[PDB]
């Protein structure tokens, strides 16, 4: 057997054993780690990451919590659904879960589009299921086609995720990763080069790549205008925010989101009624929970412990 | 106090008492009729449609089953959410009404539009939730802007939802009921016709106009193609197809769906391996629930009556 | 040197010499048959089709006429311009030469969407510039996303330029010929079978696939609808109309434009003044001028000679 | 007679006589100055403006040029074209007016969006039909849903043309001058409150409001995209850059387009290889030829002398 991301055979062993869930249109894959008595908690990946982005802050945050790490749609083991790709659909796939599986309030925590998600929730979970969200680095507007405020992803994460789109494709129906990675090396972005490797990473083995062109093609969020989400967020809300610049040569930005849109969504959310706190971390890389799990957990414990 | 259709103070009393439900993002109005130890119905309006749209329908089911009808967010008094109307969004509503309010599995029955959802909660649902549904002269393909098969929306309902959207706006900002019927009046749609009255009437001071943007628009399903909804359906279908024909003038769809559109559909929930009954009733209008109730209760009640 | 599409090295000789305009923002490729004392003739390829589509019959038709044949911009020899596809500027082009390189008022021949372009000239030309078009099996709202009346472009020929967009890529930046092969053989539309060959077709290795694209989403002709542009003829109209038909399995049109669509460009030209001729010619191929070019020289002759 | 928009029968009389030409698919009005010896000048004016936008300024240049004013198609006395307004239409209409009416080499300047045509032409006209153009407050980048570089229209001119499709609609098909100004009262833009007056502004009375929407939605300009335009300029530029700020309450531009925006269409008019000069003048209104026509002139006049 060659193993093929198109044919979802490239999964791998890991830490924590793996749980699957009948959610109705998908199954989700998800992992457990902790007391069950403790406090619940629910990990929410960066896209092309799948749950087992948190191995390593999952062992951690077992000191206090009992976590819940999950697969998206379209990512690791859980369903893959063509064409289905909206923040609201995502969104309520995590409700489900909750009601389904978790069974009590859970704190939210999710990286970059995770992170959006974590603020999809705060605003439009079912009553009570939520206690607060963390979103960690999350690209309130920047990763909208046409935001209220500030870069859009054309002018962000864009070039990425057309790479993405152009040479990998919706399901991996391309799968050139040689023409990705010489298409990436000759990018003006950053990031972009960040996945050129020898081989597919293995979360991107297990990614479809149709998340990235319904994010490049602004349909992802379509329906879920961030200015609207974000005044009508009902829990409190710890926001993150990593490194962020801009490029001399393009004038894009470089990181999750800029000054000027976490000012907007703190406003916002201030609005909205809710308890906000923010964090700036400048030096800190995009997926601190990974590069550096430690003061990641350091941080979500003290916001998490005088919740409630 | 001069009520307007915009401040959403323009609702009268009816025959069954209403009630309201938080689930989340919005507040569901409802009624509730029968004996609740019967088994459960929801009952889901056509676009424009209150609850109340089957207030003589109500009144006969109530001899064998518990019945709840509901009001979509943007219709009567469930919430207006601008920027936020999607077959996802109306479809997850309608989930946590069941699981929220029902408690039991559902027999769900929904006219037009409506109909278009009972297939989505079908195929979309949690799991268990229903038992069957029944989807009374829906727009299968037809209410899209790009559909798989046979006339788009441009061709069928469009010119109606593009007089809503220009004379009456989004949340009734425009309020042009002169300047409608007029257009209305002038109009090649006989559908378009059939709004033109004196007064605007009752049912659509209760309706949100964005819902006629998003439709001819092509973004109110833009992440749910009718192909793949109609081909994962879990639960047996009932479809009745009432009236329906081709403007020799326009070559335009009269109706709710062709034959063309509704063999297509047949074919793919046949794929998706439920069980599929099609009643044709071609001399019916197309909210036969209110034009003739008791013969719309007899079809519910012997296709329901069979189920389980 | 190994050449590539991309690099635009591809190109052969043929059985005319070719020659270049500036035209302004492009440069034109085209080649001149004939005594240039004869009528001119304007000759305009199909989507995939360089000039030499048409060198055969440039041979028979150099017995009366005075024929260039162009490269349209995005094929052959003529400027790639990414991003700028569209049926004004395309059209524009072909006003631009007739004004620069022909100086003398033409009879237009263009098939399918060459076709569709010999019917823009006709209704927005320059003052004067046209005698009469031949809209050899055109496209008329079939090759729209969002058409008028009957079958839209993914209901027609739009698998096949998803395949192009998917595999070739802008600009030929995928250029998977291997993965074209494999995803088109195993498709159900007849024609993208048609492309599949050991190598690349000599024709669509001239061929900018961006052109695929902004057929397939609907970009190439949103500011120029089919039903204004055929009420706005100005010149006499020969239509050819060649193999069509109706796939069982998917409902799909077979060939360039059904029946339904036919008569209502037929009925549009009338209502617009002009004088319009029809020729059905149902067991012709698509190409009629490359398969049958002594049956569509004689076509063409007898109605062009009838003109002025 | 009770004129109206809608009918077109509100033009009155102005400080030239008018002239009509028929351009192909539309006919153009327009007026003329100064010696037909002297050298060519070519005016464009701003969205909403007709050709007598720039009367006071014909009679100061007319001392030193031959000045030929327009109204473009869907303003003043020029056809009005539904679904059909586009950069590419807008432009190539001006390119057949210097062809058929001008018929020498021309110094084009244009205010606001006509300084976006200004720039299309040095790019996209045909060959030697220019000698250089001076863009008046130019909304490059800012006028373009998806812009490379900067605010979007979104976040700049949009609330206006919103206001003006939902208010005024296609072809003055609502024509709610009422509803407008008490919109536009509301509104956060200061340029929507401009635009307030007891009566309906006469430059208003003559533009098709269908101009604001395809400037809201991103269809105008959708197939020129910005900045493949100007880095393909090949002419002389004169930019002028008047009033510009930010909105703290919402962040949103003030003016016609950013320093940034400014900035980026410099450098890439530069790596066009042309001429560029900017004169930044940050107290000046936005149509400056007509609240400071003789301070426009003197810009205008200094820098053409110098081009040939």
């Amino acid at each position: 057997m060659v193993t093929s991301p198109a044919l979802r055979d490239v999964h791998v062993p890991h830490a924590y054993p793996e749980q699957q869930v009948d959610l109705g249109e998908i199954t989700m894959n998800y992992a457990e780690a902790g007391d069950p008595d403790r406090p619940a908690v629910l990990l929410i990946p960066e896209q092309t990451g799948s749950w087992w982005s948190y191995e390593e802050a999952m062992g951690l945050l077992s000191e206090h919590f009992h976590v819940y790490a999950v697969d998206l749609r379209g990512q690791g083991r859980s369903s893959w659904t063509p064409k289905r790709y909206s923040l609201d659909n995502f969104g309520n796939d995590l409700v489900r879960f909750i009601a389904l599986v978790v069974k009590r309030p859970v704190v939210v925590a999710g990286n970059s589009s995770g992170g959006v998600l974590a603020a999809w929730l705060s605003a439009y979970s079912m009553p009570g299921q939520l206690r607060g969200v963390l979103c960690e680095d999350p690209p309130f507007f920047a990763s909208e086609l046409v935001p209220a405020h500030g870069h859009s992803v054309r002018q962000g994460a864009g070039p990425v995720f057309e790479l993405f789109r152009t040479y990998l494709g919706d399901q991996w129906s391309v799968g050139d990763w040689e023409g990705f990675c010489r298409a990436a090396g000759a990018s003006a972005s950053p990031m972009a080069r960040s996945f050129v490797a020898d081989g597919i990473p293995q979360h991107l083995q297990e990614y479809d790549p149709e998340w990235a062109r319904v994010f490049y093609e602004g349909t992802v969020g379509l329906s879920c205008p961030h200015e609207r989400m974000l005044g009508q967020v009902k829990t409190p809300v710890l926001l993150t925010h990593h490194m962020r610049g801009i490029d001399p040569e393009t004038g894009n930005l470089l990181g999750a989101l800029s000054d000027e849109q976490a000012l907007r969504a703190r406003r916002l959310m201030d609005s909205a009624g809710v308890t906000v706190d923010y964090e700036s971390v400048p030096d800190a890389s995009h997926m601190m929970h990974q590069s550096a799990p430690a003061r990641y957990v350091e941080i979500f414990t003290r916001w998490a412990a005088a919740l409630a």
